């Protein structure tokens, strides 16, 4: 009925507790229990950043408009424990004109200034996105080439195809899949791309994105080692200041 | 067919009056209406320079060449109705060897002298601006790293990427599309950059600017909280004394 999963508290600090969570008859892990935020943190926080709230049995981001800016107690939001081959499925649901994300294999990353000080470096660029949007009213819709930046794209590298996503407002179903570095997003209940990491292909896609070698020599040594030394990471969501909604979020551990 | 939008009329003012103003099938209001500078103000100011004009159909800045200095009836141009989220387009022109700029998210801002007097602070340390320039003449088009000084550059920041501006004389268009931090320049109808205000990555490129903490520690503060508290401002536009043309100027608001 139950697995243990553990989990970390503070920024790149070892998964010294565990949960038991509940598990199906076919191995999908209930990681958001609908009430708590227990195993879950800001990306580089020891503690949920407030504006994000639980509400109706969602986890929901409470945005205040300023895109990237993460004004105010924000930040992205991980499930605290490294998973390496897996299928993450959940649903999400995004408010007009709203902007999010669902991150995998991700990496608390900091950086070091010119005087020594830590800097913490953006989630996105260690971990891929599946992006959340608004197709029809965010104006990201039409950037990017061939509709790569639309909902379900692996941001600013594949296109979602089929765009099958409902409108805003309105519950999509995502699923994230790795597999021993096959990478399958869902939308909707259809595959709507797949991808190979740490291939050559991969290379290539960085270095046609806005994480290349030499528009953001950082992110590409992170993402073209996707997952660092052991290729796993956190799964997690987006604060890019708008209102979304996540429920019903599951993981299988596939080895 | 119309919205009515709010304007100030002179420094600092509330926008306590409103014009109707022709909104097209996609959004887009017409904020320049060929004949008036209606809703138009000097930056600063509770009237319109003389040395900017209307001439067949456009908005036009009759320079004397005095570059940064304004003299004369000069100074930059606001349409005095605060944006936030919004989508800018216009047609501009710009003499030989010319260099003017357009302005968005700008504050009104004064400080203070030692004795206490009021001192008008420029437009462009509240205001990112896309470049304005007659690339093959200027000599601007050659200062500045990477040609971040080029038409459609945010000035000394990012470059335009391509360059593909017409030649001097020859009409250009100009996008700029601020939504929820996100900024896009167009030129030409092509996206030539984009970048995200009040992120670290914008901290970083003032702090390699000319608007650095360390060599302009008003700017800095403008700048890095672009828009002020409620991260909104005036489009605009730069006398730096040459002669250059504006026209077909519209505005989408992109939100509530
Ligand atoms: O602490 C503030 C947060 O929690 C409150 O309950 C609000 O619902 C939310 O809008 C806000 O982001
Ligand atoms: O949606 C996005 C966008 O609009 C801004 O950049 C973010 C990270 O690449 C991405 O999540
Ligand atoms: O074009 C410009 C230049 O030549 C001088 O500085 C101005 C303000 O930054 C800029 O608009
Ligand atoms: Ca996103
Ligand atoms: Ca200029």
């Amino acid at each position: 009925n139950e697995v243990a999963v553990s989990y970390s508290k503070s920024l790149k600090a070892a998964e010294m507790d565990s949960l038991q969570l509940p598990v199906d008859a076919d191995g999908y892990i209930t990681i958001f229990d609908g009430k708590t935020f227990n195993g879950w943190r800001g990306y580089g926080k020891d503690r949920v950043p407030s504006k994000w709230t639980i509400e109706d049995g969602c986890i929901k981001f409470n945005g205040s408009g300023g895109g990237e800016a993460q004004d105010g107690d924000g930040g992205d939001l991980i499930f605290a424990h490294k998973f390496k081959n897996f299928e993450l499925e959940m649903e999400w649901k995004v408010s007009k004109g709203g902007n999010s994300g669902i991150f995998y294999l991700a990496q608390e990353v900091t950086s070091k200034d010119k005087d020594g000080n830590d800097v913490l470096e953006p989630i996105y660029i260690s971990a891929p996105e599946y992006q959340v949007l608004d197709n029809d009213n965010h104006p990201d819709a039409k950037l990017g080439k061939d509709n790569n930046r639309q909902s379900a794209s692996l941001y600013d590298m594949i296109p979602a195809v089929p765009q099958n996503a409902k409108p805003f407002g309105e519950w999509n179903k995502a699923k994230i899949m790795v597999y021993k570095g096959t990478v399958v997003h869902g939308q909707n209940d259809e595959n709507v791309l797949e991808y190979h990491l740490w291939t050559k292909q991969w290379t290539d896609l960085l270095q046609a994105s806005k994480f290349s070698q030499d528009k953001w020599p950082l992110a590409f040594e992170l993402l073209n080692n996707c997952g660092g030394e052991n290729h796993e990471g956190f799964i997690g969501m987006q604060d890019n200041g708008d209102d979304v909604w996540f429920r019903n979020i599951r993981v299988k551990v596939l080895d």
